[PDB]
């Protein structure tokens, strides 16, 4: 797929002028340019030199364009302070349309996949690896609450105007959820949980396994996507992760997703992640003894699928709140039913 | 200890409390020390810190310092951002729309008179030569030193003062006719190779910090700061510019609250000095290059150098100018705009050009 010639233009300016190297001298009718994901937020394209010319030094044959659709600013220093890391792809240029990024051949993982033993176990290592670091944000776990709470005030100010919306939002408002965050609210703060920097959307789409790498048993996937990331209940990332064992979003009839209840991890998949996780995250675990082992097994079991409560019902008014605003073709409304029905299946499954 | 009004106490407290782990994160209001740097009415600075009964409880910072603020607000966070992940400038510790946290450092800035001490010179220039081999994700084109004298001299023409004294110097200024002055520099620096690097831009003793402890190191005793005008730009500028601030001493207490000196301009020794510590810091197989190729290098990197110091004065001179009409800041902004040009003159007559 090809873009309008206007827009190869003005990518063609952005290589040549942000990319050093060969990208410097490079003529328009020598840039390849093609698609990767279009539309009118977040449209991705794959930039390259002809595969004829030569580099001068170490710069990329071929990089991603990312054109965009105080947040801002905070987006772009965490991008920046990871790709210095080397947790996320190179930053190579920033401009007010969009950036400029390595290219890693990849792909996503689908959802059938978060269960193979080894995936687990390296999405815990890498998601512990990522809640040890220090940013230089606001590190007051305000986020969650705060968010959903935002939401909510907004959902109960929506009309929608076509009668089959009209009806489901007044199905999901029946269960009185002004009340039932409440009930979240005291459930939650009764359960420690340590603030730590989340990437609080760890969803099979945001996990991309490396071409080559597929042999590896340990090292074959990179988390990207880190648009959502703050200072949160540690609880919530890997509760939000077990969740998303559920969804699959790439159906392709509507509602664009699938969703079943008995994928959620078993109490042994459970166990097999949170075993991972704790070693990579504190270091001392692997010298505990086994009894002590169990016991922080055992609360951190508790702990995270009472999170996980949290992220059935943020995404849940998240998706009400997009039905109302977002463009994109998704059954959004369908998709709140389902986190909500998922949100009552736990409380029964946990007893609260 | 120079107290903040209480306001200010508050709002910074509430900064340091949420931004930084450990014993700052259960810290009370009454246990906070606080205290002025710099104030004004743009960018102030405060030293926030522990008491020094408090332990810490990990390898958080016991003292910070604390930046109000008054496109280019996102690449100056990523930047500085960069710079501290790779330890080239103060770590970050916290982002906000009001301000910044960063890293505090004990040491002074150094003197003007200090800039043309060998030591000191050499190390300034391994910095500057450091810095300019980075890699850094802005635009690589060179087209901030041109595109901003040009803005500024457009709004220099449209400029009218109220009071005689500043109408009278304006005058004096636009008598050169700028906008045939800046086309003539123009031309000469098309014809002047140099290559593009990320300059500072700005380095000048104020933005240059001599390290607490570390005075009798002889290489690794200073650290360059305040990146704030840095960009992809002509080398010659970033040592064009630097060379000319060896004559403007900012620290005099009299108005126009600076001092200048054209006969403080370095000598071709202390120029060579320079240019002799920067070259093995950015070209690393320099050393063993032919004795002759050497000097021909060395001697183009003068040419180029004290000719691109033609736009440093041209720029800082237009800058000034407009100042003088937006800035409150008590300066001889129009006394210093005459100085530059003065400079420029005298450093054309110099060269011949
Ligand atoms: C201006 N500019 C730019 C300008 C000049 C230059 Cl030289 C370069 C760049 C640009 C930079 C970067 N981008 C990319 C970008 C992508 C996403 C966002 C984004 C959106 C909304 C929000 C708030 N929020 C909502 C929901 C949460 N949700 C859903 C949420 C999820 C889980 C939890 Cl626990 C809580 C909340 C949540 C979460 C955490 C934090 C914030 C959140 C935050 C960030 C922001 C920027 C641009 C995109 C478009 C246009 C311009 C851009
Ligand atoms: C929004 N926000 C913020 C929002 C959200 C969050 Cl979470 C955090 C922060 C903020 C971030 C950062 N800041 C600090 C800040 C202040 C000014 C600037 C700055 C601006 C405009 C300009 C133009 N320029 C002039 C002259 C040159 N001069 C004189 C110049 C010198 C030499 C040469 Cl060769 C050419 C020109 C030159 C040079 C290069 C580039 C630009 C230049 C320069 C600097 C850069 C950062 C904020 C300040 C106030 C309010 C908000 C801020």
């Amino acid at each position: 797929e090809q873009p309008e010639p206007r827009t190869r233009r003005r990518a063609y300016l952005w290589c040549k002028e942000f990319l050093p190297g060969a990208w410097r001298g490079l003529r328009e009718d020598e840039f390849h340019i093609s698609v990767i994901r279009g539309g009118l937020s977040n449209m991705l394209f794959q930039c390259s030199l002809p595969d004829t010319t030569a580099t001068l030094g170490d710069e990329p044959r071929k990089v991603l364009l990312r054109l965009y659709g105080e947040a801002m600013v905070l987006e772009s220093v965490m991008f920046a302070i990871l790709a210095e890391r080397s947790l996320g792809p190179k930053l190579y240029g920033i401009f007010p349309q969009g950036r400029l990024e390595q290219f890693i051949p990849s792909r996503r993982l689908d959802t059938e996949e978060l269960s193979l033993p080894d995936i687990s176990a390296e999405i815990a290592e890498k998601m512990a690896t990522f809640h040890g670091m220090k940013m230089p944000f606001n590190k007051e776990p305000k986020w969650l609450f705060g968010t959903m709470e935002k939401y909510l005030k907004e959902v109960l100010r929506i009309k929608f105007t076509e009668e089959s919306r009209i009806k489901k939002l007044h199905k999901l408002l029946s269960y009185n959820l002004p009340l039932e965050l409440e009930n979240l609210r005291s459930l939650l703060e009764s359960t420690p949980s340590p603030v730590v920097f989340c990437h609080n959307d760890c969803q099979e789409g945001n996990i991309l396994l490396l071409e080559g790498r597929e042999n590896s048993e340990k090292q074959k996937l990179m988390l990207i996507d880190f648009e959502y990331s703050s200072y949160n209940y540690r609880g919530f990332d890997i509760g939000n992760h077990f969740c998303e064992w559920m969804y699959d979003y790439s159906y392709e009839k509507y509602p664009f997703f699938r969703a079943n209840i008995r994928k959620y991890p078993t109490k042994k998949q459970q166990l097999h992640f949170i075993s991972s996780y704790l070693p990579a995250f504190q270091n001392d675990f692997e010298n505990l003894s086994t009894e002590e082992k169990s016991i922080i097994k055992e609360e951190m079991l508790l702990e995270v699928n009472r999170f996980a409560l949290a992220s059935h019902f943020l995404w849940g008014l998240w998706s009400i709140v997009q039905a109302k605003i977002s463009s994109i073709e998704f059954g959004y409304m369908d998709y709140a039913q389902a986190r909500f029905d998922a949100y009552f299946h736990q409380k029964r499954k946990l007893g609260v």
